[PDB]
RNA sequence: UGGUUGUCGUCAGCUCGUGUCGUGAGAUGUUGGGUUAAGUCCCGCAACGAGCGCAACCCUUGAUCUUAGUUGCCAGCAUUCA
């Protein structure tokens, strides 16, 4: 069922065996994608994601592709969560704290151009 | 040995936190592009920062404003060997 899309999805030689699974083989060159194994996919991603926003760790949603700026930042702040509009910055998960600290600087000096 | 100095060298380097990579030694930052007197600064980047350095503040000289005119100065006021 094409709900809405437009997707028969990428790429041409460089491609990944482990998606065999998924995928078809147009004479273009370049991969058709099953859509039966894929609305059904994000159906799952739509349950499971509607329980883990009903918990209440927020969402990250992140996106560093020229097309991925604007889509994911307009979409982030339609649904209010977190997002990142420009590079991912190495280690916002693991080394969280010292990120925590760099945007606390943000937060004073934000707080300081208008207070 | 303390303390105090030379020298590399006023060279622009030397490190650390947290993270990640590596079995480990280590790596990363600190590399790359331009830039600078400068690891100076920007941009990209598995890194984000920080410290000691670099620079700046400090002292002098270059100019002008206010205050302050004696022992310093003599512009217009006459006398003076001055």
């Amino acid at each position: 069922l094409l709900e809405a899309g437009v997707h028969f999805g990428h790429q041409t030689r460089r491609w990944n065996p482990k998606m065999k699974r998924y995928i078809f083989t147009e004479r273009n060159g370049i991969y058709i994608i099953d859509l039966q194994k894929t609305v059904k996919k994000v159906e799952e991603a739509y349950n499971f994601t509607k329980n883990l926003a009903a918990e209440g760790g927020k969402i990250l949603f992140v996106g560093t592709k020229k097309q991925a700026q604007d889509s994911v930042k307009e979409e982030a702040q339609r649904s209010g969560m977190y997002y990142v509009n420009q590079r991912w910055l190495g280690g916002t998960l693991t080394n969280f704290e010292t990120i925590q600290k760099r945007i606390k600087r943000l937060k004073d000096i934000e707080k300081m151009q208008e207070n």
